[PDB]
This record gives structure tokens, sequence and C-alpha cells, in this order.
């Protein structure tokens, strides 16, 4: 957009973080984390959270733990949309910042502009044995039935 350009296609060669978050509304308990194609993984447990917050928190962890070039695969359309819109509309007319999750998205943006290249893509969550499926099992354990 303006303060940054996300990549149009995955960065060839760069580590890929399959991120996910899961939360339970009745208890506000959740988990967020990632598995990568270089054999990394991390799961953090969270309190006082929401599904959308956990999806964003997982992106934050991926940005925190990655190098200067990073591929991130999320299944959260919200997470991808609010981050991309923030990048496309900064210091530009017509922009009111969101009324929810604003502090967490600001933390993500501050991590993002530190990077050299970021590819961020949405996949519908799906069944199988791939990356999105693995991190989903990890963050859903004890949080939601699969
Ligand atoms: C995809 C499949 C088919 C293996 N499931 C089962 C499942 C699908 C949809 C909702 C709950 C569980 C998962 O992977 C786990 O669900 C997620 O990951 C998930 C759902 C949604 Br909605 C989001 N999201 O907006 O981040 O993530
Ligand atoms: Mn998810
Ligand atoms: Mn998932
Ligand atoms: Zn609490
Ligand atoms: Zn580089």
């Amino acid at each position: 957009g303006s303060m940054y350009q996300l990549e149009k296609e995955p960065i060839v060669g760069a580590e890929t973080f399959y991120v996910d978050g899961a939360a339970n509304r009745e208890t506000k308990l959740g988990k967020a984390g990632y598995v990568t194609n270089r054999g990394r993984q991390k799961v953090v447990t969270l309190t006082d959270t929401t599904n959308q917050k956990t999806e964003l928190q997982a992106i934050y962890l991926a940005l925190q733990d990655s190098g200067l070039e990073v591929n991130i695969v999320t299944d959260s359309q919200y997470a991808l949309g609010i981050i991309t819109q923030w990048i496309h509309n900064w210091k530009k007319r017509g922009w009111k910042t969101p009324v929810k999750n604003v502090d967490l998205v600001n933390q993500i943006i501050e991590q993002l502009i530190k990077k050299e290249k970021v590819y961020l893509a949405w996949v519908p969550a799906h069944k199988g044995i791939g990356g999105n499926e693995q991190v989903d099992k990890l963050v859903s354990a004890g949080i939601r039935k699969v």
C-alpha cells in the first residue's frame, strides 16, 4: 500500500509460518501459535481473549520469531483484512482506525515495518496433514472440539 508493500506471491526460500489461534467464548481461554516448515513450533495459552485476538496474536508471534523475510499462512480473513487495510490506508484521508483489537494490531504493524519482506495469505481452514491442519490441532487442544 503505502507504509509497506506485502508480497504478491510467497517469498521463495524463506521460512513459512502456519499460524493459528483458537478461543472459547464461555471462558475467554485461548491458544495462539505456529508451526513452520523448518520444524519450529510454539503454542502460548492466553486468558481474557477472543478468537480474533488469538488469530492476531499468532501472527504477532510469527513476526516476533522470524527472520527478515517471512511467509505467513493464516486462515483468519479478519486478521488478513485488518492488517492489509491498516497498511493500505495509513496517513491517508478516509481512515478511521478500528474500534476493536487496536492495540494488538498496532503491535503487529510495528513488528511488520521492521521486516524486509512479508508474504501474508489466507487459506480456509481445512482437513488434512499440512501446516494449517497441524497448528489448528495444537491451538484447539483443550479449547474447542475438532
Ligand atoms: C478446517 C477444519 C475443516 C480442519 N477445521 C475445523 C473447523 C472448521 C471451522 C471452524 C472450526 C473448526 C479446522 O481447521 C478448525 O477450525 C479452524 O481452524 C478455524 C475455523 C475458523 Br472460522 C477459523 N478461523 O476463522 O481462523 O479457523
Ligand atoms: Mn484459525
Ligand atoms: Mn485453524
Ligand atoms: Zn482473566
Ligand atoms: Zn532479505
